[PDB]
């Protein structure tokens, strides 16, 4: 099965499909162990986590591809990738982004209508460029739109429907904060709709049962694990500096035995003995 | 201003012992700097297990490590000590490429070890000579890591360590040293700064900076401590989301958006544009 | 079709199949236009051409994979890649080499018995490692042996046969100076044999006709294009420094117009009209 | 000496300083052997040589940095690098480009006012962002303008003068074709002026004496060696396909002995015997 096929199979069998952000290869394997069928490479995560930069379009295609290759070399879960507006203003840049994502093992990408937004025609054209570039048609192109906050609900639908006619497989509407609005949007666009349930934003923490009731097909948790990981790391750094030892934070740590199980350390001995 | 190696030497000169914390990525390098550490570390076990999701069995290569060196040192000015395993290839040419690359990508220090079981004292000394000869900035620190204590005993470790120092090694990292009296004897004999590796769940006890200072240890390394806690916290988030169909029961464990914006200096970007424009 | 299927297809339908060294993406397009069915990434070429270094094992997996991705992103000819001894002494290292070459678009690789050579079992163990790692069985694993130089022709046949047993798809014996030796080697091993025909070596400059009558399946020209490129470049630099102008060497230059045709500049314009 | 100090020194001791295109690390060493004091990484050559792509802004920062690192790892001549418009539209992208070029060991970069061209103030903003990001003031920021061809000679001089006020160290006027105009321009802008003497374009093949008389401080041969290298390689591919052997083109090849001398093969044994 190709990555795109695994992504489409996951959307078809989980309602809605939980897609969890994985900041690195290690966390991709934790997400797999936890039972998730699909994982996410957050652009904000590549910026804030891998580069220690804010999410202001400083991160480019090479930075993201490094994290895509690391993740997909060890974890076979389908990876949805944030590619912002396509890493360059030209149809040729969007095309290079698509071909690179497919070669480095991504399952899907979302591309957004950020330049305020571009015209329905100009968003339609980024999608057409992406669909044309695609060498494996199972690879999923998800249109991300911030049209609800700028033009109103019907404009959001119109634009999403134009992206679908352009060959977008799924829709990611931004800044949508009522279940009743998701249900109307989902009926009007037809294709799978993703609900972005991040923390500390305008959206309520909608449950999978609530989103299922509103006919939402995907639920994304873009940075959740990253946020808990940073609080836990800061706690260790504070304690080592304050106490001159890690004695008082040992109880917060993954054990060496747990780490050896999560990266399948003993499968490597078991491979040596099978071959030789 | 100072070179990375100069900052590493100044840190060792002004902190007794110098706490050096593992930073799995650029974000955690900034957290360590905020916590007040003067030096940071790029664990090769952490590049393998964290960046690659692989065991620490020499699968990870120079290019995996250099990616993480460049990410960290592009945004964090703290001196970065880098695990380079045995130099990423058996040849003096391979050791030289590693050294010139670490320096070009902005590393302050590397440790290179005598693992294969250890190689002969002569082969370890040759590794150190190749590293020293390749060094283009003399301030860059070459730290010799030896497992000679476990394989051949204390006196053999001392002799191997002194031969590495005669070969130009700036600092020594003895592995498997489990008693304070052994640190004190070793430090008195080798003369150059000694690093104590205080990792968790191993045979080494969790010695405090006070204890290590009394044993005349110059550096204490906490190589995967933050990473270990990061992984348990991420696993607890994944488990809760899967079970509950929401992250409701793990919101309390999370760094806030406002906290994150503060730790990556989000508002310095607005203020840079104000200054230019 | 997969790159490996395309490479086996080429061996099967050209006798012997000519495989030319392509030092960069530009020269891979020139080789495709010149009508070749297969191309080659020389490890000596990555070293001397991409890194400006001697072929002394300084170049490693990431140097080669950069050149693989550059070539395979724009040229669809099956690419045979020189991977030395596997870029690390462990079966884990050989596994990561195989999996990365498949991922980054390579069609085949050769792996050799250099340490003087390793024992037959130690060479069998590399091949079993590579074969076990192969995600796509169409991907070609070519065993390269220097056993004829060290242990005589009967050893060379024996080692080759033991590599074929281990799942090596094709054999690359090193430096045969007589067609009779090649004819015997081909008949003993059964699987396709590769004749390395480099310049300024001990080997004669055998023709496709000669090697076809010795039952040789591939013929490699590893650095031919590169050696002519370097003399031409050196001639340009010498003239510019001597003359204070390039006037007297413009006659040896590919024109702008030819370059534009060789990198299909105008097809990028014909994509802008067909898409928008 | 830092790389930027080496470029600055070369400009003050050669009138005009010849700067030649080097497509790869091998050709940077050929340039050094030729006695050039400075070398150039063409953006068009990264695209056409390294990627086999047209020069339409498909190439990005990571493609360029790979070649910068390869060249500056073996060759100590100051490298001038083409960074297009800075690889992203924001001050932060330009700042990342500058810091990367300095870290990977580039001596200088040229950044251009292309979009048609941006406003004088938008170009000044690019230069201020690059100057502000510079950690090593010895690193040379050269402003490239196509103002002459859009707005005329006085416009181009005013723009070049505003870029100098913003900390631009040198100026690269595009599509300038009369020595008289070079001479006027050089007198007006005061800082060193580069003349781009590429083949098969509008500009005459002006000599170093001719450019010196016009008070031009640098002359660039951006792709000269690469054009010769492509024609040479193609001739090898055609001859191998037709003849079924490279025998009839051996005389156009750098010999093995010459290759080993140009990559200093024997300095590696001599390094070994000195060390151990
Ligand atoms: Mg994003
Ligand atoms: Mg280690
Ligand atoms: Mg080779
Ligand atoms: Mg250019």
């Amino acid at each position: 099965l190709t990555p795109g096929q695994r992504f489409r199979e996951a959307v078809a069998t989980e309602h809605p499909l939980q897609v969890v952000g994985t900041i690195n290869a290690n966390h991709a394997l934790l997400a797999k162990r936890a039972g998730f069928k699909a994982i996410y490479l957050s652009g904000g995560g590549v910026a804030a986590g891998s580069l220690g930069l804010p999410d202001l379009g400083i991160s480019g295609l090479d930075d993201v591809l490094t994290d895509v290759r690391r993740i997909t070399d060890v974890c076979d879960l389908p990876l949805l990738v944030d590619v912002d507006t396509g890493f360059g203003s030209s149809a040729f840049n969007v095309a290079r982004t698509v071909k690179s994502m497919i070669k480095f093992g991504a399952a899907a990408m979302h591309i957004e209508d950020q330049v305020e937004i571009v015209s329905q025609q100009e968003m339609v054209d980024r999608i057409k460029a992406a669909v044309d570039a695609r060498s494996d048609d199972s690879f999923v192109i998800m249109a991300r739109t911030d049209a609800l906050a700028v033009e109103g609900l019907q404009a959001a639908i119109d634009r999403a429907c134009a992206c679908v006619e352009a060959g977008a497989d799924m829709i990611f509407p931004e800044a949508m904060t009522e279940l009743a609005m998701y249900k109307e949007f989902a009926a009007a666009v037809k294709v799978p709709v993703l609900a972005n349930i991040t923390e500390f934003g305008a959206t309520p923490l909608f449950t999978t049962d609530e989103l299922a009731s509103a006919d939402v097909s995907l639920v994304l948790y873009p940075l959740s694990a990253f946020r808990a990981m940073n609080k836990a790391a800061e706690n260790v750094y504070t304690a080592i500096r304050r106490d001159g030892t890690q004695k008082n934070v040992i109880d917060t740590m993954q054990t060496r035995m747990e780490l050896y199980d999560r990266i399948d350390y003993h499968s490597f001995e078991q491979k040596l003995d099978a071959l030789f």
